[PDB]
């Protein structure tokens, strides 16, 4: 549960933070952030002051480079934001780059204390644009995480169910775990009463995006202060949630195997979480196989539990490739004038199609 | 335990042919001998050494094919009966379809005499790619300080353990301990000059540890006939790819994977050309709380000192590593008519000492 204040010494970061839909369209962002003074991290009590700091720092630092967002970028981030940034990133083992983790996990607050997590009852705790759909958009992020992470709870259950050899208990793990999956899917569909289509892809989406194979910043950002050369890191995206990740992982979907730029993107992007998000994902994998397990098993109750999962993540992702659709290649496909590009930074069709197709091919027959 | 030296008679046309590459290669006929096997099934190998010392049979004979004789003739294309279950046995040992390290040093060896120990006169090398190309001497030395590194292994349960229960008297026992193994290797490493000739390093062997991503001869990679329609990129062997020499890294809390540069980059791409078992042991070693902020936070000079001396020897282990470089590369490069590749494809020179200096920053300065 995400803290939403900083100390009063922060004072002068929260508040270009909590007014940058109005600094933005006043073009006076950029200076005020070049007016401010480099207020070192010493003052961060527990790890939740932190994680909001770093929040606060990264929406600043995106204002920052892309500024209006239709061309006008800034190549170098002034010390006074880029020296504790990058300090509090090393801290936190993540790159100075706001990432999924920021902007999707630590940016949230319920409207009434104790009152369940649905739509209606939360908020954001920073935009960037007026009509710019960053709750619609980051919330129903958020709730598709959450309604995801239901499963983890189970997968003790799993591990546990197969050293024991205990068929029935597997089972019932496995078809729990699909179960989320597809609750996950229909809380996905929420996404069209929140979200508009122009409105994410010409205001919000350039605010996601790095400087990782970026035509506007084709040398990366240079962190005035802390390093004297520039350096790249990608932009946000979901690619970024070990939820999300893991479920490839416990099914023995080898995502990450191959040597190819899907694996090479998802295994890149483990660095780009919490190290207690990544150290999850490789505890996962640590264990025994679930699929090679099912496999030899004979079993047609437990392979179709098994595929239950795996078909529920089929569905996700092809759901998510009509998300795509309507929010990426239509909205490009109307406005004036060479392969799409995610804010993560892939070439994002032959993408997503790979790792659609890898959770095809592990479906068993 | 000690790797298997004989496959299956089932698969006796494979072992034929890698234990006969110095001649077939020499005599220009190793590639139609390649090109003339027929397919065979991987499902006659039962145990996992015999996949493994498979995975060195396969390996070796996808090297002798590529290169060649090693002066340029490449090959492109990999002929599909041995492209298919080289990939299809990789694939079950979650290994690229190249030789690494775990294939052509860990499994690579055998004792002369059972009731000796480990030690270079009683061991030899299973696979040769040429005559008088050092294999032998490279390969059981490369063993040989893996081994005497490995010995810390068995001592990092005591450093996370000692750690939880306070101890501090057994996490310095500990941690002196492993910096007397990293001196131990050190000292090991100076076999190599005794059995390795810089020449036939250089210009005879080191082609057959080379791959093919970023690199010139093979811009797009290698064709897995058969198995995948596009050609494939996958790095050379380097021990960059040995889970023990990247654990010490690891256990201090240097984060030579932080920071998403090249050598960061490079460091962790190795850890999936090797197997599961040792990969995840990086991983978890990663999971365990910080050595470095428990040792910083206690106000110990003697906690620290000892912390101290596994970096030093880590650093001295390196800088001894960059003249082996200078004699093993660098003065025979210049030796013969951008800038060096190794193996493992990183510009070996900014990547060697960009990963000692941040080894080098490690050291405790209170
Ligand atoms: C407007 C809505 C969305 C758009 C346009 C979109 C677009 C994209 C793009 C372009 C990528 C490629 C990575 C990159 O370069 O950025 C990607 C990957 C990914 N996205 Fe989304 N996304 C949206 C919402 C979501 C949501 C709500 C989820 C929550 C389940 C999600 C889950 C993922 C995952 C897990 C990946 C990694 C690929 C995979 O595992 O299939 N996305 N997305
Ligand atoms: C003739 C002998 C050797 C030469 C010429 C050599 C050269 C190199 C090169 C060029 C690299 C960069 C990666 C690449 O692109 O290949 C490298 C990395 C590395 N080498 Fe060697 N190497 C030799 C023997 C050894 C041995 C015996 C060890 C045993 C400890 C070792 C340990 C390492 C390690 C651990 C790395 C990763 C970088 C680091 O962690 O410092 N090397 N080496
Ligand atoms: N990757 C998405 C943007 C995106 C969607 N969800 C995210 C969550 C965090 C950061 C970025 C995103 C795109 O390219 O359009
Ligand atoms: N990387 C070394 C070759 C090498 C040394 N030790 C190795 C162990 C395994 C594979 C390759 C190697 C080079 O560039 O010359
Ligand atoms: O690209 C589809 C999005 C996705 C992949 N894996 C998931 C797991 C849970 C919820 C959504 C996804
Ligand atoms: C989706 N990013
Ligand atoms: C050393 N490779």
């Amino acid at each position: 549960n995400p803290q939403e204040n900083l100390p009063d010494f922060y004072n002068d970061w929260m508040f270009i933070a909590k007014h940058l839909p109005d600094l933005i369209e006043s073009g006076q962002l950029r200076e005020r952030v070049e007016k401010l003074n480099m207020l070192s991290i010493d003052h961060l009590t527990d790890h939740k002051s932190q994680r909001l700091a770093r929040l606060v720092l990264g929406c600043i630092t995106m204002a920052y480079v892309w500024g209006k967002g239709h061309g006008d970028v800034r190549k170098v981030l002034p010390r006074n934001i880029a020296v504790p940034y990058c300090q509090l990133s090393k801290k936190l083992e993540l790159p100075p780059i706001l990432v999924y983790a920021d902007c999707v996990l630590a940016n949230w607050k319920k409207k009434d204390p104790n009152k369940p997590l649905t739509y209606e009852n939360m908020d954001v705790l920073f935009s960037f644009r007026d009509g710019d759909c960053s709750k619609g958009f980051f919330l129903v992020s958020l709730l598709v995480e959450i309604a995801a992470a239901s499963a983890i709870k189970v997968i003790p259950t799993v591990f546990k169910a197969m050293q024991m050899q205990e068929r029935d208990t597997l089972l019932k793990a496995l078809l729990e775990i699909a179960s989320c999956l597809e609750k996950a899917l229909q809380v996905f569909h929420q996404i069209h009463d929140h979200v508009n289509p122009k409105a994410f892809f010409s205001v919000l989406r350039i605010y996601l995006s790095g400087w990782k194979g970026n035509p506007q910043l084709s040398d990366g950002l240079v962190y005035e202060g802390f390093w004297e050369d520039p350096k790249e890191f990608a932009g946000g995206s979901a690619g970024q949630s070990s939820v999300f990740q893991c479920f490839d992982v416990l099914l023995g979907i080898q995502q990450t195997a191959g040597g190819g730029h899907a694996a090479q993107f998802l295994q890149d992007m483990r660095r780009y979480m919490p190290p207690a998000h990544r150290n999850f994902l490789c505890s996962l994998e640590s264990n025994p196989s679930v699929r090679e397990f099912v496999l030899s098993k004979g079993d047609a109750g437990l392979r179709e539990a098994y595929d239950a999962c795996v078909k529920a993540l089929v569905s996700l992702r092809s759901y998510h490739l009509q998300i795509v659709t309507k929010y990426i290649l239509i909205p490009a496909s109307q406005q004036p004038k060479l392969e799409a590009k995610g804010t993560g930074g892939t070439d994002l069709m032959n993408f997503l199609k790979t790792v659609r197709s890898t959770t095809e091919k592990s479906l068993l027959k």
